[PDB]
């Protein structure tokens, strides 16, 4: 489904980092937050679902995911919340490892950061522009707009 | 046009709103920031072009939108800066919105996204209109075909 996205909470040099994967793509978005809560989690959730056209979301069933202000947001903006519903991408190309992959990119854009939280945007674009199939095949942001657009 | 947006900062509730807007097909983000920094601006910057294919910004020009960090952040992601009334409308129109959601939240910065949502999401006009939201989709999938 188009409306399926992936959704975890990972942690690098310290800090809080959640990530949002478009499951039928490959699509990222991530970003470093100050604390693990739920007011945390269903902001960015929030920020998601105005981007995207979100209808479920699959998670790791991390306990940020089952607060209850997690539920209030999925029900204001009409998403399905799945807990425990593992990433398992059937599209060819689309990285089995997400948290592994842009940890990776990060640390090859880290020295140009002054900043983790900016290493991480910069690691997001990276793997979003990286062209899957060779040079003749598409990248995870064509392929999101692809599946996406209606008309 | 496809790659073109504007992007100002307005105020409410003492606080401030960084917007963004896709010019072509009216399509937002916002947020609110702690404050009207470069620090703010070059990280907004970096989060939009990993999501969309920014190759213009318009701005007015204040300090927060030319430091050397939103410089170098926009050289990274291939942004050209330019000195560039749509963004101005949409002040308006976002806090028109988030006040006729507001008491659906406690904290400006989640009616702020709520109002975000509600107008990317809303059907225009009436049985074959398009939200912005669709519309954005809908010219960067067209253009890369």
């Amino acid at each position: 489904s188009p409306g399926i996205w992936q959704l975890d909470c990972t942690h690098l040099e310290g800090k809080v980092i959640l990530v949002a994967v478009h499951v039928a793509s490959g699509y990222i978005e991530a970003e470093v937050i100050p604390a693990e809560t739920g007011q945390e989690t269903a902001y960015f959730l929030l920020k998601l679902a105005g981007r995207w056209p979100v209808k479920t979301v699959h998670t790791d069933n991390g306990s940020n995911f089952t607060s209850t202000t997690v539920k209030a947001a999925c029900d204001w903006a009409g998403i399905k919340q799945e807990d425990g519903i593992p990433y398992n991408p059937q599209s060819q190309g689309v990285i089995e490892s997400m948290n592994k992959e842009l940890k990776k990119i990060i640390g090859q854009v880290r020295d140009q950061a002054e900043h983790l939280k900016t290493a991480v945007q910069m690691a997001v674009f990276i793997h979003n522009h990286k062209r899957k199939g060779g040079i003749g095949g598409y990248s995870a942001g064509e392929r999101i707009v692809d599946i996406i657009a209606t008309d």
